[PDB]
């Protein structure tokens, strides 16, 4: 028979004949036709005596079920196998994560649940026969395909001016104008964190130097205000007094009205000082809790450079006890006739940049004369010249150019974008050995790839399309180009099609491999074919864009959410093969192999005809003194780069 | 034979004798065993009679269970009852209701 019983905990305990009974029962009192001991003697005499000395809980009910199958009431069987399996996964949730197989913090547990409920269902009733076929063998990549039934768009350049000047009212939040420092950087966070909730990427402020400019002198006039407010004095000609630039000096050796002058000025810099520390720690904070991205550096006159020096500063202390923020992302304008030469009026502060870019990492650099940036219209004596400056975002996406609008990078932003796998396609040509037989399959099939993203990329427009205003409360009523014109019940059909569209691509020096034994960056022969593709890619673009009427480019992706979704699911269908399935990366879109050691001039030589080539977005990485920053500047000035990371 | 199969929403559809060979497959992957084809083949076939002409998804696949309780595979058997009533739980949430608001 049966003596001991050890329970799941571990204690050791005596076999009781009264508990495999009771169970058998409650599972029968459940079944229509509810039986008596008959059978459950029968199942208890059988058990108690085939058994071992010791046993344990669930090899009795091993035993239990085994019995209850081979019998003629069968469904109190599947009653027990149900009941069962659901208590193991209730005392299973104690200590894992089980809830998450069938489909940390609270919030971003909640929003894993909802993007995997809604994922799948996109997945079927939504897209069209075509792209899934294509989706399901692992051909393209639709990003953040959770948002699709929200009809959400990527990212957008704040008209900061906007709310600034006047009032801005949503829900029943209601906010005046600014009349000081303090009260502008606040407003910005407002609104930048406030569009978050309206969108499923990042944000930026451009012109973060003129938005901000006329409000380094409010609070001047104040200061002057309250220190002729006891002297009795008039100091009513300081209000616009010229003045070469808001720097600090000491106080002690002068006196009289040169005294209550110089005073005024100490007050308002510290006052302008702490506030852009508060922005940059309050960005900081929101993250953990949001991608931002603020641009600078093209501003001569005596605010703007105050407002530079001191979130330059800021930024080159650090946070908290000495951190290094991660939030804001900060990007420096480089221009050739502002802030390069010695001669410029700028030049101070591209080196206390290149200083501070040597230890946090931050601003990047954007070259803004590059011969794919400039603009006919940019005019050193208009007070509105950021209208005609490239502003970039954090997640490297460029609008510049436009078929039916102006050619500007404010209140516009991306609308959605597809990644095509290309490793694949060598890899399934690679079958025939004739070598240009390979190249002409290669181009067969990427035209129709090519066409099937298109397709899906126009489908969702048009599903984006149809989304009434009230939906985004300030996106669409502040800061999007149309808007101002839009009731609160409308579509925005209308003002959609100022945006863009992109088509991306990842791992290119795998896909040469397949199709030659050098990459782009070990032989001459190589780079002929990547620029060929490249270009096909980029004609394509061209085609597509006159044929549906709307914006395309191609794009380097961020690899944030596609590093290994590609390469995995490519071993198991394929298996090993050598230098292309087999270091589970897949190299970035055009970009040297991280494993292969090469200097930063060869690498720049090799990439840059690519940054041309490719308008939505480019990047060029180099891993490593503030002089060390201005060898990597002065590469992108020499050919045609457009925007460097080196840090 | 049968031809007609209403699916859980209410649509008719056609019978195909395929895909059941899908569902009695998969589940014995997780098994420490995969049965050789011809109990597989065996079960499908044999369901070509006790039919009607017009069943629901629900009557074939509580059909299909007690099948595999009785074909020496038992070890499939267990893991078979257990997903089906993970997936009948899912399925009592109203997503689909508010996706077609
Ligand atoms: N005294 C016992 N003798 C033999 N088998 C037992 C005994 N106690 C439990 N078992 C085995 C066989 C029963 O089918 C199975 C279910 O027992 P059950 O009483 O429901 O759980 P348990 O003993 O772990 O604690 P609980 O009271 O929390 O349910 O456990
Ligand atoms: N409502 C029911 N329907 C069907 N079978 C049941 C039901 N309640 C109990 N049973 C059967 C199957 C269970 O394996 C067996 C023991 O029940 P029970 O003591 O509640 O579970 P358990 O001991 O495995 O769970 P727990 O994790 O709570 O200890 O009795
Ligand atoms: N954190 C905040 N978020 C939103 N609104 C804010 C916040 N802090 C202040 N405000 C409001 C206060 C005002 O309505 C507006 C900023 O106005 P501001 O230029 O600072 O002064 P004011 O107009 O209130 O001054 P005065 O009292 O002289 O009229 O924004
Ligand atoms: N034509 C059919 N005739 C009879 N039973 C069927 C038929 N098609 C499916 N079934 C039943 C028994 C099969 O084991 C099982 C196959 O999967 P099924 O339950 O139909 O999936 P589903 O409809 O929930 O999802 P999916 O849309 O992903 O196929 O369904
Ligand atoms: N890996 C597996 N383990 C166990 N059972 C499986 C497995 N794969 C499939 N099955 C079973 C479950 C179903 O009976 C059939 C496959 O249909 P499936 O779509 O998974 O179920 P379902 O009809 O309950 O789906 P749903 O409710 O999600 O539409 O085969
Ligand atoms: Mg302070």
């Amino acid at each position: 028979m049966i003596q001991t019983v050890v329970k799941r905990d571990g204690r050791i305990v005596g076999f009781n004949e009264q508990k495999i009974m009771a169970a058998i029962r409650k599972a029968m009192l459940h079944t229509d036709k509810g039986e008596d001991t008959t059978l459950i003697e029968q199942i208890t005499d059988h058990i108690s005596y085939r058994g071992k000395s010791q046993m344990s809980v669930e090899a009795i009910q091993d035993a239990i079920e085994m019995e209850l199958m081979k019998s003629a009431r069968k469904d109190v069987a599947q009653k027990y196998i149900a009941y069962r399996n659901q208590r193991n996964i209730a005392r299973k949730a104690k200590t894992r994560d089980v809830f998450m197989s069938i489909v940390d913090t609270p919030a971003g547990m909640m929003m894993k649940f909802a993007s995997e409920t809604t994922k799948p269902f996109v997945d079927d009733y939504l897209l069209s026969e075509d792209v899934r076929d294509a989706v399901m063998h692992n051909y393209i990549h639709i990003h953040d395909k959770d948002y699709y039934p929200t009809k959400s768009l990527t990212c957008v350049q704040h008209p900061l001016d906007v709310i600034l000047n006047h009032g801005f009212t949503a829900g029943h939040g209601s906010s005046r104008p600014a009349k000081r420092i303090e009260t502008a950087a606040v407003l910005a966070c407002i609104s930048l964190e406030t569009c978050q909730n309206e969108m499923h990427g990042g944000q930026a402020i451009p012109a973060f130097d003129f938005y901000l400019a006329p409000y380094v002198r409010m609070s001047y006039q104040e200061e002057v205000k309250n220190l002729e407010k006891l002297t009795g004095e008039d100091l009513s000609n300081l209000y616009d007094a010229p003045i070469d630039d808001y720097i600090e000096k000491p106080l002690d050796g002068l006196q009289g009205r040169e005294r209550l002058e110089q005073h005024a000025i100490n007050k308002t810099v510290n006052r302008v000082h702490q506030a852009m520390e508060a922005f940059i720690h309050n960005m900081n904070t929101i993250h953990s809790r949001v991608f931002s991205s603020i641009n600078y550096g093209t501003d001569t006159s005596a605010e703007g450079r105050c407002i530079m020096r001191e979130i330059l500063q800021s930024t080159y202390q650090g946070v908290g006890n000495g951190e290094t923020a991660i939030f804001p992302i900060q990007i420096w304008k480089k221009k050739r006739g502002v802030n390069y030469l010695p001669e410029d009026r700028n030049y101070d502060l591209y080196k206390l940049a290149c200083k501070v870019t040597a230890r946090r990492f931050f601003p990047n650099f954007l070259n803004l004369d590059a011969t794919f940036n400039q603009n006919e219209k940019w005019r050193a004596d208009d007070p509105e010249r950021y209208k005609w400056e490239i502003a970039t975002m954090g997640c490297r996406t460029r609008v510049f150019e436009d078929r039916w609008g102006e050619k500007t990078s404010i209140a516009r932003g991306n609308l959605s974008f597809s990644t095509i796998n290309i490793v694949k396609l060598a890899i399934e040509c690679m079958g025939i050995e004739n070598e240009k037989q390979r190249i002409d399959m290669f181009f067969a099939k990427l035209d129709n790839i090519l066409d099937i993203t298109a397709k899906q990329l126009d489908e969702r427009f048009q599903f984006q399309k149809t989304a009434m205003a009230k939906q985004f409360p300030l996106l669409m009523k502040y800061l999007w180009v149309g808007a101002e014109n839009l009731k609160p019940e409308e579509t925005i059909e209308s003002v959609i099609n100022h945006g863009t569209l992109g088509i991306g691509f990842i791992g290119l020096a795998e896909c040469l491999v397949a199709l030659i034994g050098k990459h782009h960056g070990e032989s001459e022969k190589a780079q002929e074919l990547g620029l060929k593709i490249i270009t096909y890619m980029r004609d394509r673009a061209n085609e597509f864009s006159e044929q549906y009427h709307h914006n395309y480019s191609i794009l380097a992706t961020p690899a944030e959410g596609l590093s290994g979704k590609f390469t995995k699911k490519d071993r198991k269908q394929f298996g090993v093969i050598p230098g292309v399935t087999d270091r589970d990366y897949y190299t970035n879109s055009n970009h040297v192999p991280v494993y292969y050691k090469c200097t930063a001039l060869k690498k720049a030589q090799i990439e840059a005809p690519y940054h041309d080539l490719t308008r939505g977005g480019h990047i060029f990485y180099v891993e490593i003194n503030p002089s060390v920053i201005e060898s990597v500047v002065d590469m992108m000035d020499k050919y045609n780069m457009g925007y460097g990371s080196v840090n």
